[PDB]
């Protein structure tokens, strides 16, 4: 009965969109086991841009989320099918498409983002006192 | 064998910090009930200072974390003996002595917190690259 879902992310300064996504992914059947696969500082800088935390203080804070069973840290950039059967993975839990080869195999299950609820957009409230 | 343990606090703007001192005091027993009182933003400001995120924003942060078993939102300020029997709460967990009381029934248990691991902290990192 137990399946195997597997959401990777960069997880930079951890705020509640995250958690929700998390969360989400976690309650995606009745009985789940949720790994959370970090990516490295280098790939994520040369792919996707500026992370703020390190790879440690990124994957420190993830084992504190309640809906995460287990971290694979670093992770790798991408997804493949030996990666799947290497950890014995269900889904994918995910926010030229990429993922359409998850698609077709039946094995790619949306989450959804939040917006507005950002590490970035609590500074912003605490600038609006000046 | 289960032992009841309340931390209070703000909370505000969730950090490592804040978890490994929640972790602490979750771990305090072998078999513990954490309770997480979570403190109104009138009294907050009152009697501490500025807070950046609501008491809604500060109590659905805590929500998803691994070591909270149950939120007390909002808790109250002080904490009372009326209080420790009202939820049979057995230790409190903290950082004039206000809890000089709760030492001598031998209820008091002392946590850590970590610094420079601050969400403020992490702004001052970002800053730094001009
Ligand atoms: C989205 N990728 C899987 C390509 C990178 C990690 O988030
Ligand atoms: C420390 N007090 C209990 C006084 C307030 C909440 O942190």
């Amino acid at each position: 009965k137990n399946v195997v879902i597997y959401a990777d992310g960069v997880y930079d300064m951890l705020h509640l969109g995250h958690m929700k996504q998390l969360e989400q992914a976690k309650k995606l059947f009745e009985n789940t086991t949720l790994i959370v696969g970090v990516t490295s500082d280098n790939e994520t800088k040369l792919f996707k841009g500026q992370v703020v935390q390190t790879l440690e203080e990124r994957t420190e804070t993830l084992k504190h989320i309640r809906w995460v069973d287990e971290i694979i840290s670093p992770c790798p950039w991408v997804v493949t099918p030996e990666f799947l059967e290497k950890y014995k993975i269900d889904y994918v839990a995910h926010d030229e498409d990429i993922y359409a080869w998850l698609k077709r195999a039946g094995k790619f299950k949306a989450t959804q983002r939040t917006e507005g609820v950002s590490t970035t957009d609590l500074i912003v409230r605490i600038l609006k006192n000046y």
